[PDB]
Protein backbone atom coordinates (compact mmCIF):
# COMPACT_ATOMS: atom_id res chain seq x y z
CA UNK A 1 0.00 0.00 0.00
CA UNK A 2 1.67 3.30 -1.35
CA UNK A 3 0.31 6.61 -0.05
CA UNK A 4 1.95 9.48 -2.25
CA UNK A 5 1.88 13.43 -1.16
CA UNK A 6 0.14 15.63 -3.32
CA UNK A 7 0.41 19.25 -2.70
CA UNK A 8 -2.82 20.95 -2.58
CA UNK A 9 -3.70 22.91 -5.71
CA UNK A 10 -1.27 25.76 -6.17
CA UNK A 11 -0.27 25.75 -2.54
CA UNK A 12 3.36 26.98 -0.82
CA UNK A 13 5.08 27.80 2.68
CA UNK A 14 2.92 30.99 2.90
CA UNK A 15 -0.57 29.43 2.52
CA UNK A 16 0.77 27.11 5.19
CA UNK A 17 2.24 29.55 7.83
CA UNK A 18 -1.65 31.27 7.30
CA UNK A 19 -2.78 28.16 8.61
CA UNK A 20 -0.39 27.60 11.36
CA UNK A 21 -1.18 31.26 12.53
CA UNK A 22 -4.98 31.14 12.36
CA UNK A 23 -4.29 28.21 14.80
CA UNK A 24 -1.79 29.49 16.84
CA UNK A 25 -3.87 32.46 17.34
CA UNK A 26 -7.26 30.32 18.55
CA UNK A 27 -4.60 28.09 20.89
CA UNK A 28 -3.89 32.27 22.55
CA UNK A 29 -7.65 33.53 22.25
CA UNK A 30 -9.08 30.32 23.40
CA UNK A 31 -7.00 30.43 26.97
CA UNK A 32 -9.51 28.65 29.60
CA UNK A 33 -9.75 25.42 28.27
CA UNK A 34 -9.31 22.75 30.63
CA UNK A 35 -8.30 25.04 33.60
CA UNK A 36 -6.31 27.16 31.58
CA UNK A 37 -3.94 24.78 30.39
CA UNK A 38 -5.49 25.86 27.26
CA UNK A 39 -5.50 23.49 23.87
CA UNK A 40 -2.18 22.72 22.91
CA UNK A 41 -1.65 19.40 24.51
CA UNK A 42 -4.58 17.91 23.47
CA UNK A 43 -3.75 19.27 19.91
CA UNK A 44 -0.23 17.36 20.50
CA UNK A 45 -2.24 14.30 22.02
CA UNK A 46 -4.41 14.18 18.52
CA UNK A 47 -1.78 14.54 16.19
CA UNK A 48 -0.10 11.51 18.19
CA UNK A 49 -3.38 9.29 17.96
CA UNK A 50 -4.04 9.81 14.61
CA UNK A 51 -0.12 9.23 13.07
CA UNK A 52 0.04 6.25 16.01
CA UNK A 53 -2.64 4.19 13.90
CA UNK A 54 -0.10 2.79 11.56
CA UNK A 55 1.60 -0.30 10.84
CA UNK A 56 4.88 -0.42 8.83
CA UNK A 57 3.88 -4.13 7.75
CA UNK A 58 1.19 -3.10 5.62
CA UNK A 59 0.77 0.57 5.69
CA UNK A 60 -2.58 0.85 6.86
CA UNK A 61 -3.46 3.51 9.57
CA UNK A 62 -1.18 6.36 9.59
CA UNK A 63 -2.00 9.89 9.11
CA UNK A 64 -2.42 10.40 5.56
CA UNK A 65 -5.78 9.96 5.04
CA UNK A 66 -7.54 11.48 7.73
CA UNK A 67 -9.55 9.06 9.05
CA UNK A 68 -9.97 10.03 12.39
CA UNK A 69 -12.89 11.96 10.88
CA UNK A 70 -14.80 9.19 10.84
CA UNK A 71 -16.63 7.62 13.56
CA UNK A 72 -14.89 3.92 13.97
CA UNK A 73 -12.08 5.79 14.81
CA UNK A 74 -12.93 9.30 16.85
CA UNK A 75 -15.01 7.21 18.77
CA UNK A 76 -12.37 4.67 19.40
CA UNK A 77 -12.16 4.35 23.46
CA UNK A 78 -8.29 5.30 23.29
CA UNK A 79 -8.91 8.33 21.94
CA UNK A 80 -11.51 9.92 24.24
CA UNK A 81 -11.22 13.56 24.93
CA UNK A 82 -9.36 14.06 21.49
CA UNK A 83 -13.00 15.30 20.76
CA UNK A 84 -12.27 18.50 22.20
CA UNK A 85 -9.06 18.84 19.75
CA UNK A 86 -11.46 17.87 16.67
CA UNK A 87 -13.77 20.84 17.46
CA UNK A 88 -10.94 23.39 18.25
CA UNK A 89 -9.76 22.80 14.91
CA UNK A 90 -13.02 22.99 12.90
CA UNK A 91 -13.79 26.82 12.27
CA UNK A 92 -9.31 26.24 11.28
CA UNK A 93 -10.95 23.85 8.66
CA UNK A 94 -13.84 25.93 7.87
CA UNK A 95 -11.64 28.88 6.71
CA UNK A 96 -9.22 26.68 4.68
CA UNK A 97 -11.24 24.05 3.73
CA UNK A 98 -8.16 23.68 1.03
CA UNK A 99 -5.93 21.53 3.83
CA UNK A 100 -6.30 18.21 3.76
CA UNK A 101 -8.01 16.41 6.82
CA UNK A 102 -4.58 14.76 7.71
CA UNK A 103 -2.51 17.70 7.04
CA UNK A 104 -4.67 19.53 9.39
CA UNK A 105 -4.38 17.34 12.47
CA UNK A 106 -0.82 17.23 12.38
CA UNK A 107 -0.46 20.97 11.43
CA UNK A 108 -2.11 21.29 14.45
CA UNK A 109 0.17 19.08 16.77
CA UNK A 110 3.71 20.90 14.85
CA UNK A 111 2.01 24.63 16.07
CA UNK A 112 0.76 23.55 19.40
CA UNK A 113 4.28 22.40 20.05
CA UNK A 114 6.20 25.59 18.69
CA UNK A 115 4.00 27.25 20.35
CA UNK A 116 4.46 26.19 23.98
CA UNK A 117 7.45 27.30 23.06
CA UNK A 118 8.68 23.63 21.73
CA UNK A 119 11.51 22.59 19.42
CA UNK A 120 10.82 23.74 15.73
CA UNK A 121 9.40 20.26 14.05
CA UNK A 122 9.64 20.83 9.77
CA UNK A 123 6.24 19.69 8.53
CA UNK A 124 5.54 18.57 4.77
CA UNK A 125 2.23 18.64 3.26
CA UNK A 126 0.18 16.72 0.65
CA UNK A 127 -1.75 14.27 2.98
CA UNK A 128 -4.99 13.46 1.02
CA UNK A 129 -8.36 12.21 2.50
CA UNK A 130 -8.84 8.80 2.06
CA UNK A 131 -12.36 7.26 2.10
CA UNK A 132 -13.90 5.43 5.61
CA UNK A 133 -13.56 2.00 4.48
CA UNK A 134 -9.59 2.77 4.90
CA UNK A 135 -10.24 3.95 8.86
CA UNK A 136 -8.11 1.40 10.76
CA UNK A 137 -10.09 -0.82 13.52
CA UNK A 138 -9.94 0.50 17.27
CA UNK A 139 -6.74 -1.12 19.39
CA UNK A 140 -3.94 -0.02 17.78
CA UNK A 141 -2.76 2.58 20.47
CA UNK A 142 -1.10 1.45 23.28
CA UNK A 143 -2.35 0.55 26.29
CA UNK A 144 -0.73 2.53 30.03
CA UNK A 145 -0.94 -0.36 32.28
CA UNK A 146 2.00 -2.27 30.55
CA UNK A 147 5.87 -2.59 31.01
CA UNK A 148 9.13 -1.63 29.44
CA UNK A 149 9.05 -4.72 26.86
CA UNK A 150 5.28 -3.94 26.16
CA UNK A 151 6.72 -0.24 24.95
CA UNK A 152 9.54 -1.60 23.32
CA UNK A 153 7.34 -4.09 21.17
CA UNK A 154 4.57 -1.71 20.73
CA UNK A 155 6.55 1.11 19.24
CA UNK A 156 8.65 -1.31 16.80
CA UNK A 157 5.09 -1.33 15.18
CA UNK A 158 5.60 2.06 14.63
CA UNK A 159 9.49 1.66 13.14
CA UNK A 160 10.49 3.79 16.55
CA UNK A 161 13.66 2.95 18.42
CA UNK A 162 14.43 3.14 22.35
CA UNK A 163 15.98 6.76 21.69
CA UNK A 164 12.79 7.74 19.01
CA UNK A 165 10.39 6.23 22.08
CA UNK A 166 12.07 7.93 24.98
CA UNK A 167 12.20 11.22 23.12
CA UNK A 168 8.62 11.04 22.17
CA UNK A 169 7.25 9.99 25.34
CA UNK A 170 8.68 13.76 27.16
CA UNK A 171 5.18 15.05 25.70
CA UNK A 172 4.21 13.40 28.92
CA UNK A 173 5.25 16.84 30.71
CA UNK A 174 2.60 18.34 28.84
CA UNK A 175 -1.63 18.81 30.04
CA UNK A 176 -2.70 16.33 32.46
CA UNK A 177 -4.64 13.11 32.18
CA UNK A 178 -8.00 12.58 33.14
CA UNK A 179 -9.84 10.11 34.95
CA UNK A 180 -13.15 10.12 32.58
CA UNK A 181 -10.90 9.99 29.39
CA UNK A 182 -8.71 7.23 30.77
CA UNK A 183 -9.11 5.89 34.21
CA UNK A 184 -6.40 7.90 35.28
CA UNK A 185 -5.97 11.00 37.04
CA UNK A 186 -2.74 13.90 37.62
CA UNK A 187 -0.15 15.30 35.70
CA UNK A 188 1.89 18.92 35.66
CA UNK A 189 -1.06 20.59 33.80
CA UNK A 190 1.79 22.32 32.05
CA UNK A 191 1.40 24.60 28.47
CA UNK A 192 5.29 24.89 28.29
CA UNK A 193 7.06 22.09 26.06
CA UNK A 194 10.36 21.25 28.04
CA UNK A 195 12.22 18.33 29.27
CA UNK A 196 10.68 18.33 32.52
CA UNK A 197 9.38 14.81 32.13
CA UNK A 198 12.73 12.95 32.57
CA UNK A 199 14.02 14.94 35.54
CA UNK A 200 10.48 13.99 37.08
CA UNK A 201 11.00 10.73 36.59
CA UNK A 202 14.50 10.56 38.01
CA UNK A 203 14.16 13.49 40.90
CA UNK A 204 10.61 12.76 42.25
CA UNK A 205 10.00 10.64 45.22
CA UNK A 206 7.48 8.21 43.45
CA UNK A 207 4.25 6.23 45.26
CA UNK A 208 2.77 3.14 43.11
CA UNK A 209 -0.99 4.12 44.26
CA UNK A 210 -4.36 3.69 42.93
CA UNK A 211 -6.49 6.13 41.58
CA UNK A 212 -10.30 6.75 42.02
CA UNK A 213 -10.73 4.36 38.82
CA UNK A 214 -9.05 1.51 40.64
CA UNK A 215 -5.88 1.91 38.59
CA UNK A 216 -2.18 1.83 39.48
CA UNK A 217 -0.32 5.16 38.46
CA UNK A 218 2.60 7.01 40.14
CA UNK A 219 2.28 9.71 41.96
CA UNK A 220 4.91 12.06 43.68
CA UNK A 221 4.36 14.30 46.94
CA UNK A 222 4.95 17.61 44.84
CA UNK A 223 2.14 16.61 42.67
CA UNK A 224 3.12 14.90 39.49
CA UNK A 225 2.23 11.73 37.94
CA UNK A 226 3.81 8.96 35.63
CA UNK A 227 1.70 6.17 33.88
CA UNK A 228 3.07 2.36 34.72
CA UNK A 229 4.17 3.12 30.95
CA UNK A 230 6.41 6.08 31.85
CA UNK A 231 7.88 4.91 35.01
CA UNK A 232 8.93 1.89 32.80
CA UNK A 233 11.51 4.05 31.17
CA UNK A 234 13.27 4.13 34.26
CA UNK A 235 12.82 0.45 34.88
CA UNK A 236 14.64 -0.75 31.59
CA UNK A 237 18.07 0.16 31.95
CA UNK A 238 18.44 1.02 28.08
CA UNK A 239 15.39 3.10 28.53
CA UNK A 240 17.22 4.69 31.87
CA UNK A 241 20.34 5.49 30.51
CA UNK A 242 17.88 8.10 27.75
CA UNK A 243 16.08 9.24 30.40
CA UNK A 244 19.50 10.63 32.10
CA UNK A 245 20.72 11.97 28.70
CA UNK A 246 17.41 14.42 28.09
CA UNK A 247 17.37 15.18 31.76
CA UNK A 248 20.65 16.69 31.31
CA UNK A 249 20.87 18.02 27.87
CA UNK A 250 17.52 20.08 26.79
CA UNK A 251 18.92 21.14 23.99
CA UNK A 252 19.43 16.93 22.44
CA UNK A 253 16.16 16.22 23.84
CA UNK A 254 14.46 19.35 21.60
CA UNK A 255 16.60 18.13 18.19
CA UNK A 256 15.34 14.40 18.72
CA UNK A 257 11.86 14.79 19.82
CA UNK A 258 11.66 16.94 16.57
CA UNK A 259 12.94 14.24 15.05
CA UNK A 260 11.06 11.60 15.91
CA UNK A 261 7.95 14.06 16.00
CA UNK A 262 8.08 14.83 12.35
CA UNK A 263 9.05 10.75 11.51
CA UNK A 264 5.82 9.65 13.22
CA UNK A 265 3.67 12.35 11.71
CA UNK A 266 5.13 11.25 8.24
CA UNK A 267 5.06 7.08 8.66
CA UNK A 268 3.40 5.82 5.75
CA UNK A 269 3.63 8.86 3.71
CA UNK A 270 5.68 8.74 -0.10
CA UNK A 271 7.27 11.47 -0.99
CA UNK A 272 8.24 12.44 -4.63
CA UNK A 273 11.63 13.58 -5.11
CA UNK A 274 10.45 17.13 -6.19
CA UNK A 275 8.16 17.58 -3.75
CA UNK A 276 8.81 20.42 -1.60
CA UNK A 277 11.06 20.41 1.15
CA UNK A 278 9.87 20.55 4.35
CA UNK A 279 8.62 23.50 5.63
CA UNK A 280 9.41 25.55 9.08
CA UNK A 281 7.04 27.56 10.49
CA UNK A 282 7.61 30.82 11.96
CA UNK A 283 5.76 30.92 15.49
CA UNK A 284 3.54 33.68 16.26
CA UNK A 285 6.24 35.76 18.31
CA UNK A 286 8.95 35.19 15.94
CA UNK A 287 6.76 37.31 13.70
CA UNK A 288 5.69 40.33 15.79
CA UNK A 289 2.16 39.09 16.05
C1 LIG B 1 3.22 4.11 25.66
C2 LIG B 1 2.86 5.23 25.02
C3 LIG B 1 1.79 6.14 25.52
C4 LIG B 1 0.75 5.88 26.35
C5 LIG B 1 0.37 4.57 27.00
C6 LIG B 1 0.03 7.11 26.53
C7 LIG B 1 -1.07 7.27 27.33
C8 LIG B 1 -1.66 8.49 27.61
C9 LIG B 1 -2.78 8.67 28.51
C10 LIG B 1 -3.50 7.52 29.19
C11 LIG B 1 -3.10 9.98 28.55
C12 LIG B 1 -4.21 10.71 29.25
C13 LIG B 1 -5.45 10.92 28.32
C14 LIG B 1 -6.52 11.63 29.12
O1 LIG B 1 -6.92 11.09 30.18
O2 LIG B 1 -6.95 12.74 28.71
C15 LIG B 1 -2.14 10.67 27.72
C16 LIG B 1 -2.05 12.02 27.55
C17 LIG B 1 -1.18 12.70 26.71
N1 LIG B 1 -0.31 12.06 25.83
FE1 LIG B 1 0.22 10.10 25.85
N2 LIG B 1 0.64 8.10 25.77
C18 LIG B 1 1.73 7.55 25.13
C19 LIG B 1 2.55 8.22 24.26
C20 LIG B 1 2.43 9.51 23.87
C21 LIG B 1 3.21 10.12 22.82
C22 LIG B 1 4.19 9.36 21.93
C23 LIG B 1 2.80 11.43 22.74
C24 LIG B 1 3.19 12.48 21.75
C25 LIG B 1 4.45 12.67 21.33
C26 LIG B 1 1.79 11.64 23.75
C27 LIG B 1 1.24 12.84 24.07
C28 LIG B 1 0.31 13.05 25.08
C29 LIG B 1 -0.13 14.34 25.53
C30 LIG B 1 0.36 15.66 25.03
C31 LIG B 1 -1.05 14.11 26.55
C32 LIG B 1 -1.83 15.15 27.35
C33 LIG B 1 -3.21 15.42 26.75
C34 LIG B 1 -4.05 16.45 27.50
O3 LIG B 1 -3.56 17.14 28.37
O4 LIG B 1 -5.28 16.53 27.14
N3 LIG B 1 1.57 10.45 24.41
N4 LIG B 1 -1.27 9.73 27.13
Amino acid sequence: LVHVASVEKGRSYEDFQKVYNAIALKLREDDEYDNYIGYGPVLVRLAWHISGTWDKHDNTGGSYGGTYRFKKEFNDPSNAGLQNGFKFLEPIHKEFPWISSGDLFSLGGVTAVQEMQGPKIPWRCGRVDTPEDTTPDNGRLPDADKDAGYVRTFFQRLNMNDREVVALMGAHALGKTHLKNSGYEGGGANNVFTNEFYLNLLNEDWKLEKNDANNEQWDSKSGYMMLPTDYSLIQDPKYLSIVKEYANDQDKFFKDFSKAFEKLLENGITFPKDAPSPFIFKTLEEQGL
